[PDB]
DNA sequence: ATGGTGACGCT
DNA sequence: AGCGTCAC
């Protein structure tokens, strides 16, 4: 009880762009606003694939990884805008670009880590503790919280969307206890003011929508991200976690939306998170390991301790192309022209990395795959990254896989190539 | 024949 | 080092 830790010792959030790459273009282009739409990307094959989806498509059943004759099927006056395509791929560079915007907004106000190209978690503890000291025991007002859902409320003793989340609100402030500048709660709820404030900041400097997650880690703060996505931000209390892990499967918290929870599931019988509470440390760690199983008997708890990490830029820069079925590469010279095309795409963005962040990669990664084997990657190999040359990196990456080549004619290549990747790692200051 | 990414763990 | 998992 008086040493049991409770996991209430930071305000974390998870900002998550909203439809993102439709977002992108949708500000771009004007005509595709408040439309059904998707990105598209390689419009050859059945359409092209659907890689992200606005939200009116998405009541007609559109998803990510539909192909778009596919989609036009359930939402015939879908809209589409396409990836761009240089040098024969398609080419991220303006949804990089837009990450940056986000991300440079969201460093104004905390340290980021940059999760993805969409989102970022932010440790608001120290924010939070500076802006109680502004409200000088001040209660909240519920207009500072204009867009914010509190988890489990209402409860107790309208039939529209709005007003419940009112009503919650109501509740959930009703019972604060603001003269308590400890108070793990208040914290959460200064934590989502700041985070209403961050996320107009980004409408605002953007034209970009994005939810968000508040609560006491990541894990938390994710899984409360998606709970009212989009345009809303959610906040997860520790109070909260017993009655939202109850019926919560088990796939839906980070990190468990595959093999391992899968294991979990299949070896103790179970299927929500709470169930969990029921296993002791050492029965968790004994199925699934030390790390896990310690991380696994407090998550259930609602406690996880990962640090924000304080990195905004990418540790890792790399170019990929598939070529599935009958497009895989069978020829030598088929070979050598793909690895200098993502080499030229890679120096390109190597170069703009180095003048922009003071760094240079010093690690070069190729990695391919093979007709027959169904792994993503058959085979990774590195080499020293020592000039943003496309020529020389496109020679060296070949270099370390030409001995795949199991043909004994020359200019052939055995098994034929479904995947080339070159990936820049290791970078040091400069 | 979603594809093109990216972070991190294990041995 | 090279392989694997998990995810946006
Ligand atoms: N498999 C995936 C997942 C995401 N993405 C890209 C396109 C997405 O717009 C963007 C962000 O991913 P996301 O957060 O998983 N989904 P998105 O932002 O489109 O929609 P929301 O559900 O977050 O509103 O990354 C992708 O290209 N391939
Ligand atoms: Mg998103
Ligand atoms: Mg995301």
């Amino acid at each position: 009880g008086p040493h049991m830790a409770t996991g209430q010792d930071r305000v974390v959030a998870l900002v998550d762009m909203d439809c993102f790459f439709v977002q992108v273009e949708q500000r771009q282009n004007p005509h595709l606003r408040n439309k059904p739409c998707a990105v598209v990307q390689y419009k050859s094959w059945k359409g092209g694939g659907i890689i992200a989806v606005s939200y009116e498509a998405r009541a007609f059943g559109v998803t990510r990884s539909m192909w778009a004759d596919d989609a036009k099927k359930l939402c015939p006056d879908l809209l589409l805008a396409q990836v761009r395509e240089s040098r024969g791929k398609a080419n991220l560079t303006k949804y990089r670009e837009a990450s940056v915007e986000v991300m440079e907004i969201m460093s104004r106000f905390a340290v980021i880590e940059r999760a993805s190209i969409d989102e970022a978690y932010v440790d608001l503890t120290s924010a939070v503790q500076e802006r109680l000291q502004k409200l000088q025991g001040q209660p909240i007002s519920a207009d500072l919280l204009p867009s914010t859902y509190i988890e489990g409320l209402p409860q107790g003793p309208t039939v529209q969307k709005e007003g419940m989340r009112k009503q919650g609100l109501f509740q959930w402030l009703d019972s604060l206890q603001i003269d308590n500048l400890t108070s793990p709660d208040l914290q959460l709820t200064v934590g989502a003011v700041i985070v209403e404030e961050m996320r107009a900041a980004i409408e605002r400097e953007t034209g970009f929508q994005c939810s968000a997650g508040i609560s006491h880690n990541k894990v938390l703060a994710k899984l409360a991200c998606g709970l009212n996505k989009p345009n809303r931000q959610t906040l997860v209390s520790h109070g909260s976690v017993p009655q939202l892990f109850s019926q919560m499967p088990i796939r839906k918290i980070r990190s468990l939306g595959g093999k391992l929870g899968a294991s979990v599931i299949e070896i103790l019988g179970i299927e929500y998170m709470g169930e969990l509470t029921q296993f002791t440390e050492s029965q968790l760690q004994s199925h699934f390991g030390e790390k896990n199983g310690s991380w696994l008997y407090a998550m259930c708890r609602g406690i996880e301790h990962d640090p924000v990490k304080p990195r905004q830029l990418p540790k890792t820069i790399g170019c990929s192309k598939n070529f599935p079925g009958k497009t895989a590469l069978a020829t030598r010279e088929q070979v050598q022209w793909w690895l200098l095309q993502l080499a030229q795409e890679l120096e390109e963005r190597l170069t703009k990395d180095r003048n922009d962040n003071d760094r240079v990669a010093t690690q070069l990664v190729v990695s391919i795959r093979v007709q027959g084997d169904k792994r993503l990657s058959s085979l990774r190999r590195c080499c020293a990254l020592t000039r943003y040359d496309a020529h020389k990196m496109s020679h060296d990456a070949f270099t370390v896989i030409k001995n795949c080549n199991t043909s004994g004619i020359q200019t052939e290549w055995s098994p034929p190539l479904t995947m080339l990747f070159l990936c820049a790692t290791k970078f040091s200051a400069s």
